[PDB]
């Protein structure tokens, strides 16, 4: 209950929350029940509309009116947002030339050039060219400030879980706004889009930025504008936050519009009906340039243009119904849509199989439109997995489908044309940024980067500290005019050591063999400079990766790689090599097929051994440098030495070997010339983030050889590909990915065919950043380049999405 009966006379729209039951004139009072009895009419006025006319010109002020034309309102700061243009013969924003935004132009008092971020629910990336047209104020911001061709939205791309990654910098898994909707298992509470649930400060993780700037003294506007706030309205609250004495006046400041995505749910992304909803966005982008023109403050305001997602064609009939797969549907909880979310019905019933439900949905229809992933099987790059409100069980739609539990719950539980939610790899989910302002650059196109970024973009405009997030804090420093932020190296924490010959070979039991006694002056001296690195030069390009936490390891030279090797984990945690597009690929001969040699740089103890690979029935291995790729049959020997070998399962191998005979050499030739970085992860707790020895759940059967869950490699060469990856002068490009390494191939559905029809799709699903590889591994890569660190902390940032 509130005692509504207080009023909103002075404080329309005020700041501070009041606490109840004193009632409120906030922006959440609408949706709290708890709006004094005046609130509408005193702070939701609408008399006379939004626009000057000539006949309003220098009129009487009447308080009743929704804006004003009187000669008094510039100095009230409540003008109506066009009323120079009609009153004073100015001209609006929109038709003045652009020049440049050299150092903030502020009124005095202004310690700080405000922020304002204009956010655009389901403005698809393609809509900057496409709805160009119709789009003058927007496309001004975009030519004459800083844009992208586009934005990579988070995972799930839902309105909710994006703009609270936008807001915090975190992954929709540690915010915990995982889905628009969604139940966590631990409150027994489901959250939705409509009702109250959702205001509950229990869900919301983090730190947002109205919540940083607050507590190192940066005031804030409101975030959370109510739906049934206009848009006219919305403007006019925060141009009039902004005429505030400078005490009392935020400097950060969020617009919301709720279009297009809501015309595009109906029409879709492209219907002919979603011509107007852009034109009225762009009126209102008029609206505020106009009002800040007028309080002088277009030269001193950062404005974000940015985007939630985008919006695909998504209709009824294309919907798949579990019904048709599964018959005890009856028994589960799906949450349906652009992507499936499974779990139990019953809480308290045992029988409930989470493989028996996968198994019936794996690979059952040839034309199938989604698949099923145990949440830590889904692709590292979607980093979804580390919440309990993110179920067991996962279904990744493909675009333009819908996943439904039955054919009941289409019908009744066609409407819509469009929908969002898939993969944030998909080119229809990309999004928008634009920044334009006094802290952008003028004109420049920068390449595309993930909503996760901007977080600490915004606290460096405001001059604040960021609270710990996912962004790379750095990476974004190339859209700015004048940094605040200058990133460091993280320091080594262990150092190396480099074995030299300590072992005799009868020191060995490992219960391995290699057929290569089969063995002068010249090559005795040149074998012995390679072991201690005389090739690193070649295979090491850009130095060697630092372990960023306390362990044991060596570094282990050779002619055709160079390796890290853990003397924890027994096998390297990184192995680094450069492949020139001349270089061959040969076959593993005849009598060196099960080939096995001991290290003679390293300890039995600190050795893996083939017996316990002979026992496991499950597990055999693979090696991390191919001896396919090695440089001269002497040189082969070298990539069958105990330390370069790794567990693997043989479904596994099968993926791993193709990658390593045909894709590298394919890359190569492509590429001209390739570095690979390869190795192990391990994360059994799906946290993406490195294991401690203490946290791994398999072991090579009877050892103490620890069973990754995932193989990575780092592929880079010269981005102008005229010049060899060993001999660039410029800025590197780079692809990465992060295989799982399961047991079986039950995640492609060809794999009965040849692996040249499906191995560089698996590949692609789980193509990577340097950076998800960085915290997987506790290492830290590009150590030595002539890049700048900003420029390779772009680097380390960038996904190959392999879209068209
Ligand atoms: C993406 O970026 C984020 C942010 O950097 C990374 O996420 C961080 O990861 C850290 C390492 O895993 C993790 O550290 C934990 O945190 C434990 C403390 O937990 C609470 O406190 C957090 C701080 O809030 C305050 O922040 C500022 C200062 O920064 C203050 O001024 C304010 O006062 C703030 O309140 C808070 O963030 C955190 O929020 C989570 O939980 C909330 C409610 O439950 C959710 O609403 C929210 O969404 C967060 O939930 C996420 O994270 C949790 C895990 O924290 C996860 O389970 C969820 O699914 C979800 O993903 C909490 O409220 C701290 O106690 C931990 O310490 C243990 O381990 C260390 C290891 O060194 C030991 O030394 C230590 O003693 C302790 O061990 C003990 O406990 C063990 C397990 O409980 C037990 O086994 C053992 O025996 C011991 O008893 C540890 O430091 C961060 O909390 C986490 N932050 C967030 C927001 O997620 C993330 O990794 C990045 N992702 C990638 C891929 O890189
Ligand atoms: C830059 S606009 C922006 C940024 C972040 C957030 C939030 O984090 C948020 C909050 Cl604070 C409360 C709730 Cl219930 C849900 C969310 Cl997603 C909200 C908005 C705007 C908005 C969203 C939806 C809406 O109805 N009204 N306004
Ligand atoms: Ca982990
Ligand atoms: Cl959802
Ligand atoms: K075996
Ligand atoms: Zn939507």
């Amino acid at each position: 209950w509130t005692a509504t009966s207080g009023s909103c006379k002075g404080r329309c729209f005020e700041l501070q929350e009041v606490g109840p039951p004193d009632c409120r004139c906030d922006n959440l009072c609408k949706s709290y029940s708890s709006c004094c009895h005046d609130f509408d009419e005193l702070c939701l006025k609408t008399a006379r509309g939004w626009e000057c006319t000539k006949d309003r010109c220098g009129e009487v002020r009447n308080e009743e009116n929704a804006c004003h034309c009187s000669e008094d309102c510039l100095s009230r700061g409540d003008c109506c947002t066009n009323y120079q243009v009609v009153c004073k013969g100015e001209s609006h924003w929109v038709d003045d030339d652009c020049e440049e935004i050299k150092v903030p132009e502020c009124p005095a008092g202004f310690v700080r050039p405000p922020l304002i971020i204009f956010s655009v629910d389901g403005f698809r990336a393609s809509y900057m060219k496409k709805g160009s047209k119709v789009m003058p104020n927007i496309e001004k911001l975009r030519s004459c400030g800083t844009h992208a061709p586009y934005m990579r939205p988070v995972y799930p791309t839902k309105t909710f879980p994006n703009l609270y990654t936008l807001a915090t910098g975190l992954y929709p898994e540690s915010h915990g706004i995982v889905g628009n909707s969604m139940y966590d298992p631990v409150f027994d509470a489901s959250f939705h889009l409509r009702g109250r649930e959702k205001f509950n400060h229990r869900w919301w993780g983090g730190q947002p930025l109205w919540i940083t700037a607050t507590k190192q003294g940066v005031r804030a506007g409101t975030f959370f504008w109510s739906v049934s706030i206009p848009h006219e309205r919305r403007i006019l609250t925060i141009l009039q936050w902004l005429s505030l004495p400078d005490n009392e006046r935020p400097s950060v400041y969020a617009f919301y519009s709720e279009q297009p995505d809501f015309s595009g749910h109906k029409y879709g992304p492209f219907g002919p009906e979603m011509t107007n909803p852009l034109r009225e966005i762009d009126k209102t982008v008029g609206q505020l340039m106009d009002g800040l023109k007028q309080l002088r403050l277009h030269r001193c305001v950062n404005v974000i243009f940015v985007g939630d997602h985008g919006m695909e064609d998504v209709t009824c009939d294309r919907t798949e119904f579990l019904s048709n797969y599964l018959t005890n549907v009856d028994d589960i909880t799906l949450v349906p849509g652009t992507l499936g979310r499974i779990r139990a019905k019953s809480i308290n019933n045992s029988k409930y199989d989470p493989k028996t439900i996968i198994a019936a949905l794996t690979c059952k229809k040839p034309d199938q439109h989604f698949k099923p992933y145990m949440k830590q099987h889904l692709p590292k790059r979607l980093h979804y997995a580390n919440n309990r409100r993110i179920e067991d069980i996962h279904l990744l739609v493909d675009r333009r489908w819908h996943v439904a539990r039955k054919p009941l719950d289409v019908y009744k539980k066609c409407f819509f044309q469009g929908d969002h939610g898939f993969d944030n790899k998909v080119n229809s989910m990309q999004t928008v940024f634009v920044g334009y302002g006094p802290t952008f650059k003028y004109r420049t196109k920068v390449p595309p980067f993930e909503n996760i970024e901007l977080y600490n973009v915004m606290c460096d405009l405001l001059g604040l500290k960021p609270a710990p997030n996912n962004g790379t804090h750095g990476s974004l420093n190339h859209l700015l005019r004048t940094n605040t932020f200058r990133p460091t190296m993280p320091d080594e924490v262990s150092r190396p050591n480099y074995p030299g010959i300590m072992y005799l070979q009868s020191e060995f039991d490992l219960g391995c063999t290699c057929d290569d006694k089969v063995e002068n002056k010249l090559e005795e001296l040149n074998k012995r400079l390679h072991t201690k690195g005389s090739t690193k030069e070649r295979h090491l390009l850009y130095g060697r990766p630092a372990v960023l936490y306390r362990t044991s390891y060596d570094i282990l030279y050779h002619t055709d790689f160079e390796s890290g090797y853990s003397e924890i984990f027994l096998m390297p945690l990184w192995t680094s090599y450069t492949i020139s597009k001349q270089a061959e690929v040969s076959s593993i001969p005849e009598h060196l097929t099960n080939c096995v040699r001991p290290d003679v740089r390293v300890s039995p103890g600190f050795s893996q051994n083939c017996l316990a690979y002979k026992n496991d029935k499950q597990m055999s291995y693979g090696f991390l440098f191919p001896p396919y790729l090695s440089s001269s049959p002497e040189a082969k020997y070298d990539a069958f030495l105990v330390t370069n070998m790794v567990p693997m399962y043989p479904a596994f191998k099968r993926v791993w070997a193709y990658f390593q005979r045909v894709l590298v050499k394919k890359y190569a030739s492509e590429r001209n010339g390739v570095n690979v970085i390869s190795g192990p992860i391990f994360d059994y707790n799906y946290d993406g983030l490195r294991d401690t020895e203490d946290e791994i759940k398999q072991y090579v059967e009877g050892s103490s050889i620890p069973v990754p869950t995932h193989y990575y490699s780092i592929i880079t060469s010269c981005l102008d590909f005229t010049q060899p990856a060993d001999k660039c002068d410029g800025p590197l490009s780079v692809s990465s990915f992060i295989l799982p390494h399961r047991p079986d191939n039950d995640e492609s559905c060809n794999s009965s065919e040849d692996e040249s029809k499906w191995v560089e799709e698996l590949m692609k699903m789980h193509t990577a950043r340097v950076r998800d590889i960085e915290h997987l591994t506790g290492l830290d890569f590009y150590r030595k380049t002539s890049r700048s660190y900003s420029e390779i902390l772009t680097l380390k940032t960038y996904l190959h999405t392999y879209e068209s």
